């Protein structure tokens, strides 16, 4: 282990589910982590459940909040030193077709899922470039960045945008020798206590016509691909999509 | 010909370049067309250059204008009867990396390229479903929906979003037997009088490392794939990307 | 119409189903056509059902037969003049998983589906380059070139190979200014009298979890995309995949 | 570390370059490894350079040799116990366009790159299914499985075939609860002593129009993604492509 020796990571939406598993494995591999979320009570308990404040801290933030992004990078620097690693994991879903999406639902989802990923990616490049950090921006971009779902219109838009915007950033950073890589992670269906709050959702998600493995994944499935992408093991990977989906997109 | 017999089409940004070539070939194939653009002087001249008002008319519209979308469908209905066909062609570009994109540039581009395509797609589904029209929504989604360009960050975001949002819409329309197809068209570099306004742009675009054919395309190259997608010839095509790029994405 | 004015086309497996529909629409659009198949009785009747020998003829050929490819181009030249257009449509399927595929089944399928497409593409480039024909090689490359099917192991291999081999050919022809385009067509499930010979196959193929439109296509669905790709309308399209699948790959 | 605790791996072409780096990192992570290659002198020295015979051994094999595949699995079992992990890395290249590829060159390359990967994948499924091994088949499938190169016609065919054949295998194994995953790894250009034998090749490969990072990768870049895919860390990944290419395919 020590696969993230000396790394300093921000993980948005790091207080629950997938983001918390990423935070946990990051700390286990020697990273210092700042997790974000909307609720201090959840966030402080989550940080304490992983490690001590010299390993992991919480910062209250809505990823749609442009000015808060600046305060989050400042706070992480103050705690841990220069940020090397950003996981843009925070996101929301609307369970509507394109046809049935209100303009308010459209703008709310895109504010988090697209604007927030843009704000973090843009600031991350500026803060992490040319510092010799082996810097890595890891953007959460979904199986819904590859295929449509008739009931996730706005979500599909946001995840298609993250997929290709990330390639633009990867290229610019590579061509300018910034020592910043940008890649996307594309989870299939994962058992999150949220999924456990939607009766029948896991069974629907586990049908062979959806997930050929016949079950959904766990948060650590996404944590381990994020460790690889944060570490210098992946120093030649940039501009690429990393899919962990139980076969969903293979059929 | 008569490949678009009885079709009624809206083409956004139809007053110039690619949109005007689509309008021209649509009228030649028997469609009735409403073209949109921002400037009445350009739009009325463009409509008259193609045909008489019983074939083609102009409607002044900014595709980012949600309320104007409703007036545009109403006007087209009043002129020509129920709309069967929508080409979401209007778009803008910012020549910035993700890193160098201002929030104002980001929001301006996404308002046209993403929100406008959403507004048109959403309204088109509601207006064209269940009428036996052989309805077709054709969304302009770029080579920049497949690959990054380090100087087109916001554009890449918008075109990745259009690519996958369109698949969501296609699926919902198919599963609900709406008789609406949704597909994307992905131009490579095309000689538009705008390109002719950027000295050196066509030569840059024609380098074999960019366009393997060693030259860029013309507006009619995009018009002909749009005729196919508007016609009942393509009644089994939905949720797919149609690329006309001189080999750009093949290498 | 006259969309294929002056074109001279070879269509392998042109005596039945999809290949015959391509032949029919090619002749309707002004092409001269040589169809191939294994059985003279079927082939001569098929040619006569479409038109007179000044429009369409039959040549008996197994697409796996390298030497016969040379005789087929010679025969087509003798009938109609220089060949401008090749549709590599002939193919076979084995209904086996990778695990359950015999080496004999593997080699038999690849001989037709991969070697035959290679032989035709390679000879087509040599015969059609630098003649000002607006030459077009159209290779049949399947939805099974994009996604796996657990019961089509060898077929998936062959169609993935055709997909990317075609891009190599497209690039070389473009870079060398050969005036030859190479593209792939990717049918979803199509009602062929063969499908009509497999009880339950069409219903299985029409389930929304397979084809979101809830029905399969017809041979003319593939004929019309092939007309576009054969015609000079598609003179800027090369190295690309054209999918006509009822939404199969969109989910 | 111990990320491959208890795993037993076969790595074809494991005596040199990328395959040797995969072998090295596999042994470092606790796997037992059988490397293959054509030359015993190279292979025995390679095994000894990594570890003792209780960690790593060599088996002389041409991956095109169907019967030798059976002897290789038997030998690995005898040395180390049941095989859990197969890396189909052996491959050759022909530096020819499709047009200029001889039939002999075509068949020679496909025998190694396609038939050999098929033989190994097919036998691996049969030997590793239903044993609770957390089994993983990792097939080498190239950037040339995603994009064409005008001078790699047969190579492009083989790597497109491996890409999609692997998805078929992944699906069948998932649906049948075999406890076998199948994934592809897609290197960009990597500095191998072979590349060092082609004067000017690395510089050509490092041009920003080819590899946006402006340099090529090293063998360990491919070793680390293979460790991830062999380990139980990737137990929810199957049917997917893992690209490590310095940005080559992102533009
Ligand atoms: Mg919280
Ligand atoms: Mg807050
Ligand atoms: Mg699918
Ligand atoms: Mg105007
Ligand atoms: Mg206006
Ligand atoms: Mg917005
Ligand atoms: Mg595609
Ligand atoms: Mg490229
Ligand atoms: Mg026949
Ligand atoms: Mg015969
Ligand atoms: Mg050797
Ligand atoms: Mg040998
Ligand atoms: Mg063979
Ligand atoms: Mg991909």
């Amino acid at each position: 282990s020590n696969r993230l020796d000396g790394k300093v990571a921000i993980i948005t939406g790091g207080t629950l589910g997938i983001g918390l598993a990423i935070a946990t494995k990051f700390v286990e591999e020697g990273a210092k982590v700042m997790i974000t979320g909307r609720h201090s009570d959840v966030g402080e308990k989550a940080a304490k459940s992983v490690g001590t404040p010299d390993q992991i801290q919480f910062f209250q933030h809505d990823s749609s909040d442009e000015d808060g992004w600046t305060k989050l990078f400042d706070a992480t620097e103050k705690a841990f030193g220069p940020v090397s690693t950003l996981v843009n994991n925070a996101g929301i879903a609307v369970n509507k077709s394109v046809e049935e999406t209100t303009t308010a639902e459209w703008r709310k989802l895109l504010a988090v899922n697209l604007d927030g990923v843009f704000f973090g990616t843009r600031l991350g490049i500026k803060r992490m470039k040319n510092k010799g950090l082996g810097a890595s921006i890891i953007n959460m971009s979904s199986i819904e960045g590859f295929v449509g779902d008739p009931s996730l219109g706005a979500y599909n838009a946001s995840k298609g945008a993250v997929r290709i915007m990330s390639k633009s950033a990867a290229l610019d950073c590579a061509l300018k020798d910034y020592d910043v890589r940008v890649n996307t992670v594309h989870p299939g269906y994962i058992k999150t206590p949220l999924v456990d709050d939607l009766p029948g959702a896991e069974e629907a998600m586990s049908q062979r016509t959806k997930t050929p493995m016949g079950h959904i994944g766990e948060p650590n499935d996404i944590a381990y691909i994020c460790v690889y992408l944060a570490s210098n093991e992946s120093k030649f990977a940039t501009g690429s999509e990393f899919v962990v989906d139980g076969g969903y997109t293979a059929q």
